[PDB]
């Protein structure tokens, strides 16, 4: 009810960077932010993965166990540092305050605008990056389903809004060459939703020892048992279904989608596609970071 007027209103904007509409009052809770050293930060530009390395975190931090996984929702497991429903729930800050170490703390901010605290903290900071086309596709799904977000529009025009960086977060490009570069000054492992779809237990093996984790194999095998596309789809705990229907409309677009790299190539028009291909080497020239859109 109280929610409600934040709901599907444009963006408003934090330092510069488009933010959604509920979230964006009382911004302070977010810069003053008081992070501790065992903090670990998973953080994205929105679709890339941050729900599926937050559900791999939690197993590495559960020796592997994922009855520890489903005692409740990944949405209270993994808080949200930004999140905010004015008048219906509390802030992802508050509810933050009150968990034990380690805190496993999900983000989409900018690392120029990620609270000052993490840093001066030293807290480790898994980075996920997505290539950009299928960050948009998903993107766009998404913001047609949860009504904290603007309505999109049409397919080209929410396009055109992700390639000029107005939507909610800000530019992609910006965001990964961000965190990508500040790697240099910080503990940050950077990861790429490609790599964890071509070799998941890779991944898992890398985050283990990022987070300092030995995994028995018997473990390591569990770990991605549990989270294949078609597990965390089917399961209450991470396809966020317990979440009520007046904020994500699961008929509209399940937030479990596809799961799969690739799906750009079915809603990229011949015309977008070729635009965007240009528009996008002109703007991650002079970066080594790179992106794979197909395996
Ligand atoms: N275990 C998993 N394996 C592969 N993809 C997953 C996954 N869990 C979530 N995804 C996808 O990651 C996107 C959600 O990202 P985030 O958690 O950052 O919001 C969605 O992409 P699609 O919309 O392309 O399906 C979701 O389907
Ligand atoms: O991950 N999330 O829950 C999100 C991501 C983006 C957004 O605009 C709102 C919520």
């Amino acid at each position: 009810a109280t929610v409600d007027r934040y709901l599907r209103q444009p963006w408003s904007v934090v330092h510069g960077i488009p933010m959604v509409c509920a979230f964006a009052p009382n911004w302070e809770r977010v810069d003053n932010f008081q992070s501790r050293p065992e903090d670990i930060v998973v953080a994205t530009f929105p679709k890339s993965g941050t729900t599926w390395v937050s559900e791999i975190v939690d197993m590495i931090l559960q020796g592997g166990d994922p009855e520890k996984c489903k005692r409740d929702a990944i949405v209270n497991r993994v808080p949200m540092l930004e999140f905010a429903a004015p008048g219906e729930m509390p802030t992802g800050s508050e509810v933050l305050a009150t968990m034990p170490s380690p805190r496993v703390v999900k983000s989409h901010l900018p690392a120029h605008i990620l609270p000052k605290s993490f840093w001066d903290n030293g807290c480790k900071i898994i980075y996920v990056g997505r290539n950009a086309k299928d960050v948009a596709v998903s993107f766009y799904h998404f913001d047609l389903m949860n009504k904290f977000e603007q309505h999109p529009g049409t397919w080209d025009q929410y396009l055109e809004a992700f390639m000029a960086g107005k939507v909610a977060y800000g530019s992609w490009f910006d965001h990964v060459r961000g965190y990508w570069e500040r790697r240099q000054e910080h503990p940050i492992l950077y990861l790429f939703y490609e790599d964890m779809k071509e070799d998941l237990r890779r991944e898992i093996t890398k985050v283990a020892q990022f987070l300092g984790q030995e995994l028995t194999e018997v473990a390591l095998d569990a770990i991605a048992h549990h989270t294949s596309f078609e597990a965390m789809r089917d399961n209450p705990s991470t396809n966020y279904s317990t979440v009520p229907s007046h904020l994500m409309d699961h008929g509209v677009s399940p937030f479990m989608r596809k799961g799969i790299t690739g799906d750009w190539k079915n809603h990229f028009t011949v015309a977008q596609n070729a635009h965007f291909d240009q528009y996008y080497a002109q703007k991650m020239a002079g970066t080594d970071l790179r992106f794979r859109t197909e395996i």
